[PDB]
């Protein structure tokens, strides 16, 4: 396993290359850390709640200029940012691996997501389409226009520490908004590097300095951002608890929220499923990112006629998964984020067996003496007699519960029964089963796929889910509309009014 | 003036209800009462639903939804078409009930029923659209699309002032979107809702549609609160005063539900030096005094350039003095009564406070013929010239009070428009091309509706209706407002038989 | 079988025309004749328009357009709503005329009239949409939008086989788009057009709309040609055989006009090894034999996997032998007559040539009860097994002939589908998820309509209807097909008071 | 004036820098030329009609691969092309000035149009939106999809020798089409440079070589392209004669055309017009590019109450226009393209005075001895008593006809009376007049603007016009739909059919 001194030097190098002034951000209030060894990297300055208020003030002042800057000019800034991200892709990806623990190929993919949404937002900057339409009034004209909203508060999580902010910031900036970003306390360095690169693009563009600001600190900092009367939109990604904080209190001040609170995602495996395809897809979606994606596969609903062979094949695969240092290309499963994540995983597996389940593979901590402060775990495969309490309540860990069904409508009911609703997949060769799964009475999730897993999503699609996932959408399609305000304009050019 | 008697109003209400298919014996009772602002009197008592009845109604609506959501949308549109035909057939009867319960003049009552018919026609068109998207995917041998699906039971909370059109907007759209509806009408206007529901129930019977597609729950606040709190109601659409917002918005958010909120406006019009004054005075009177100042879109603030402020006030003063106030069934009437005594009280307190904050009462504000209908509150709309936009101006009163403010620079007029906490509609009267465009620009008026040379009530079925800030953010009726009634799904379909292998490893 | 007599048909036609408001005395004459495929006989003579009359009709339609184009689209929609109500009222009468002139069975005639009603409902929705766009501009202090405007007079050329629905698609959409219409119906089906126009003229009178919004011109080819050549007709919508294409397309292009061309299809269905054979045989019979093979969307080629080809042919042979052929007014009839003797002649020549090109006639092809109605051509649909897709298979005959081809690899079936010069509709019958998606993929079926587990007539109001290659490229009815009836404008609005100075020089 | 030897060396340098192999393209069949001096630069190889057939075959073979290449991957090629255009912007702009004669600032702007449509097309590559919509059939699903069309024939003109092709090629390539480009015989070098840069992007992307090909030659080459049965779309830009060739014969083989055949564009000047704004706007739109834009202002319809002062101000401005070498930054008006252009201009002015008009300014050839083979002319200002034959028939030269009106509806009628219909503008301070001009009974053109001239257009808008302009649209909004084919798909998953 990579040494902590080596990791710290890599982090400082990447930060410096991305334009971070290490002397200016170091301090004693917070500590950067790495799940690779569990070690603290170095101390950081923190922001206070008054700092948040000052940051919102600076973002709002920037917004007053940015909102009348033509959207194609705002797109030119985002185009330049994408060029800088391309130039520093490896440096940023190193920070993503160091702080989030994800393997390098996934860290590079996450940085590429940033570049791709930049390119998409540059296209959007000439669109942001409203409508023109007839009016019933003679000698009048009617249209619908879209306008910049204001300061956007972005709350992101540890597991996608750069892509979620990029989704929000690339779209928000092209929409004429400004951004105040509160990253996860677990992943501040990625955010500092992102912000420094964007500040460089802002300088090159001659744009206002307050277009984007990062606030580093604990829960009190994020609370102050959520409560700000000058933040009309809060975009929050995290686990379910973040909804009951953020949603209601922003609603209480008549603000808007985009909430994406994770999922408890299932795939249905029908009798005609290609089992090699299904096993590969399930392994990648259940074990990838050590089960720490919003879209992670956590429930496999398998037809009773193939359930035994599917569990046998998955058991063999799970026993073969390469666990290790996420900087090694041979690794598929890196570490969990911290000790509490490991403890919660162990507690879920213990509860599952007490609720009648059978642990088929995985669950054991790997090479603890190689890094006693880090938690490398083999993903767990648990066969369950029913969708019990532990199955319905998501644990943010690599645990794949296997359930059986006979009738497709019951598989759909099992998919839909849980409180979350992010993504779902069906593996089938049957044309009708595929369509039934995607029909109005099929899977109820925001993402519903055929013959690809629960992480099957891309930039051009709206990303998000239903029920306790929170209802928000980000990235593609017309998700941008949540960052602007609609106006309906009637124009009288006839000189008369009804008497 | 001569005001209809309560007994004459009751007889007309009962005739209208019977013609619309309501069983008077079944809906009458002793728990609540129907009433009329025309005299302030109770008409007759009504049976009420309990909170338990609300839960039963929601569960029955959900059962109906389980069938309706797989009924093809064009077939769902056929039901709405049939309902529109019944509304057309009973337009006069329903308009009678709107005048009786809301107090609005006959022509406005007819226009509100026509709004229902028009949104039915619009929703029938939508029933073949409800467009999602197909789009490229980056993955070879895959397809990508976005689809829209029926959401579930929609709870509709409506207000006294548009007792049929708001529900119609929500129900016509929700039904073609595959949703079902539980409607809590205003405690002040139950009869209009009973008549609407009876006509829709006839359409449902004619169509062979599920019986639980729409239900009216008649009750007080505990009935409405139970509807808002139901875990089986994924969307609550609420129209009412600002206080409905902090109620409904956070509560529904707390259970991961969706809301559409339209909580009224404090709407302003800017009058520039080049304004056509005949056009402007007519538009301002209609928008300030119409519906006795009880529209969400009512004109409450007039922001007039200092060069023409004196002549505009003179003309408005004369016009307000000529307003015909009386029984809303008489064709001569332009201004009917306020809804109840509490509305009159709040109006008088606002006018008194405006004069204490430095304002000058230019016209109106007095109760008319109080002895002719002692329980009813007919008032002349008030015109108040204000030296600044003080607290009483920024706090909207649901009453016909028009505050006149002066400005010099257009950016000051825009700031005056935007400074209030509401944000429903705004208008600018100008002959100047650049001023009109500046008012509508991103740094212009901040409202959900922003118009040129038409007042703050200038809106129509085809546009999205709603506003910003404390108005609540929701949109109803036109454009793609229907998307709030459905859930988006993003679908990736793999037909390649292959998946990307993580780290190149094949686990098979 | 028992076939209605010409005199009984004429009496029913005259009753239907009178009920729809046609003045029989005014339209009768000696220039042309109405006829019926049920017996092949002339019904009665009609007055005809001259080419000069066409120019007069176009100029009158243009005068109407000058008023209609500034009539608000929702008001234009109200006219179309009224027309839909009259169509609903006279559905049976109009369907009688469709059966009499086109020869299609009662249920199909009723369905075609219902298509008219449905597109009216759709167009009423469109009348509040006709959406353009608003979008950012790169220029500070400017605004940018895209608007859609009424185009002008639309010339509609329709065919005998859908004598009312095609005009309805064009007219309902054109009218709400602010256009006016001059309609040249098939020389074979004038009475349906006279009845439609009389009902629309009543709607126009009820609405107080301009009288020249729609006119029917009754004539031969010189009347149609004058319409196509008119410099006052910016859009010609033409439905007919392939030969209508090289006529209309280039001529209208030569005067910088626009065309919508839908020139029929040579439509195929692929039957894969996993196809549900009961579903497939029923769908194939309905799509091949329905309307006596005289739909633009008729199934003419069946591309069947070699593993199931023998059993599919056996089942189709038995089904074709059981088809009930007879008078289309009898409820027992599924297959009515071909339109005329020339259609029968071309069918016999194609079947004879197919057997000479190596094919095997499996069922049908014979004229039924020739002595019962000697001037009418009732035929049993032909089923022909072909060893290859030879010339006669690639050249479509407007007759019920189903050619059966075999394949092994799906890419071969797709090539067989795509190899013909027409490109209207295609279908695949399969239980396999990947085959269904492959058929619809960019390298799949090349047609304008491509379906899974539904035949080649699987289309509906909400979709754009039309095809590719020699089908002609046009789209009608649903989605945003309406844009072909309007002109796009891109509007930049400067409110900044400034312009970019070329080379920085201020010439003022 | 720049010397021919200097110009030739600049052209060869720019070509080489853009990757052109000078030995491979030089020949004896055609000659490159420059309007700066009228001189021939050097000889070029030409293609034969069989070469066109071979090029179409190669483009079609490329199309069979490109049409299943995911559109976002096709967008990555266009993104790379835009980067190469940015890198070689000055080199390409030099070739545009040398061949088209336009001043360097306009040549740079035209190359920037290419870069901007590349960025827009990269956004489109994740959109290309069809629809999903309800079906009336129980247990069915309905959608509308868009598919690559095939080989696109592009015919461009001398006056925008790179931007028009870029509009067509960036959109076509993202739409999965391939391109065969026949540039103007007058401007082959720009096309060779564009094609070489795109071939470099294709090589970097690993894309098929036949995605884009240039065919250099005379009318027989373009005719063979237009007639090809494997070219389903022809996009043609040029003067009106190109419509009656291209439109009807492509229609005769059931192909599709996009036609943009220029304009006879007018601006209305109302009594409340800002006259400083109007004079500047009119001078730029009438005299820019020496009157050789499709969007050039050719008709000024001025209210009678201000007509005298507007003509006086325009006369003064026209007398002050800087005519000269388009490589000199002081130049506003460069040369006309060739002697025939000058002759046609002179003939139009002579006809205008015979039809009752008064030449107020301009029309004289400038410094002929400085370059006897080049035609530098001062733009002509002609006051006309009515919209006579010469006013209604466009001459591709800087001639601005001044007409008077009193009632706005008559100004609109004068605007609309001509056979072309590309662009129109109104200069007014009056809110109602502005809206009346843009209303359904207002200006009939494809582009209709307020307080900006007839060249007021940009990437995000659909570009094109009505009537004899030809009806086509290019560039923005959903112009891309003309490059693809619509499919309507009904999917039955219920297992049943109506009996
Ligand atoms: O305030 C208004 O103008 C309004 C409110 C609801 C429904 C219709 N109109
Ligand atoms: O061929 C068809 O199926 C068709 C043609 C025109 C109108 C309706 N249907
Ligand atoms: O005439 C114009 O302004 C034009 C023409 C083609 C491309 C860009 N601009």
């Amino acid at each position: 396993i990579s040494g902590t001194d080596e990791i710290r030097a890599r982090a400082e190098q990447a930060l410096t290359r991305c334009g971070v002034d290490l002397t200016a951000v170091k301090g004693d209030a917070l500590t950067a850390r790495t799940p690779l060894t569990g070690a603290d990297l170095f101390g950081l300055r923190a922001q206070t709640p008054e700092d948040v208020d000052r940051a919102v003030e600076a973002a709002h002042t920037a917004f007053l200029t940015w909102r009348t800057t033509p959207a194609p000019v705002r797109g030119a800034l985002v185009k330049r940012f994408g060029e800088l991200l391309t130039e520093h892709k490896q440096d940023l990806a190193d920070l993503v691996t160091i702080e989030a623990g994800k393997i390098r190929s996934e860290a590079l993919g996450e940085v590429q997501e940033m570049i791709d949404i930049c390119d998409f937002a540059v296209g959007l900057s000439r669109q942001l389409y409203g409508r023109t339409m007839p009016t019933e009034r003679p000698g009048h004209r009617l249209m619908e226009t879209w306008h910049p909203l204001g300061v956007v508060g972005v709350i992101s999580a540890f597991n996608f520490p750069v892509a979620v902010w990029a989704w929000n910031a690339a779209v928000a900036l092209v929409c004429g908004d400004t951004v105040v970003w509160k990253p996860s306390e677990l992943t501040p360095l990625t955010a500092l590097a992102c912000a420094a690169l964007l500040d460089l693009a802002i300088a090159d563009a001659g744009a206002p300095k307050g277009l984007n600001q990062v606030v580093v600190g604990a829960a009190d900092v994020g609370e102050r951002l959520v409560d700000s009367p000058r933040v009309p939109l809060v975009s929050a990604t995290g686990s379910t608890r973040m909804g009951r904080a953020v949603g209601p209190r922003v609603a209480a001040r008549f603000g808007r929220t985009i909430l994406e609170l994770g999922g408890n995602n299932a795939a249905v495996v029908t009798p005609s499923a290609d089992l090699d395809l299904t096993v590969n897809a399930a392994v990648f979606a259940a074990a990838g990112t050590a089960g720490q994606r919003c879209t992670t596969l956590r429930r496999l609903i398998v037809h009773e006629d193939i359930a035994d062979t599917v569990v046998e094949r998955l058991t063999a695969a799970f026993e073969r998964l390469p666990i290790g240092d996420p900087f090694q290309d041979t690794t598929l499963v890196g570490p969990l984020v911290n000790e509490a994540a490991f403890g919660r995983m162990r507690e879920a597996v213990e509860r599952a067996t007490a609720e009648g389940g059978t642990l088929c593979a995985g669950g054991e901590r790997q090479f603890p003496d190689a890094a006693p402060g880090a938690y490398y775990v083999r993903p767990a495969l648990v066969r369950m007699p029913a969708q019990t309490a532990v199955v319905r309540e998501e644990t943010f860990a690599p645990i794949l519960y296997v359930l059986t069904y006979r009738d497709l409508d019951e598989a759909i009911r099992l998919n839909n029964e849980v409180p979350q609703g992010l993504s779902a997949g069906i593996f089938t060769a049957d044309q009708s089963e595929a369509e039934r799964f995607l029909a109005p009475d099929g899977a109820d999730c925001g993402i519903a796929n055929v013959n690809i897993g629960t992480s099957g999503a891309e930039i051009g699609g709206a990303f998000g889910g239903e029920k306790e996932t929170g209802g928000g959408r980000e990235s593609g399609s017309d998700a941008w509309r949540a960052y602007m305000r609609r106006a309906t304009n009637t124009v009288n050019y006839s000189g008369r009014v009804t008497l």
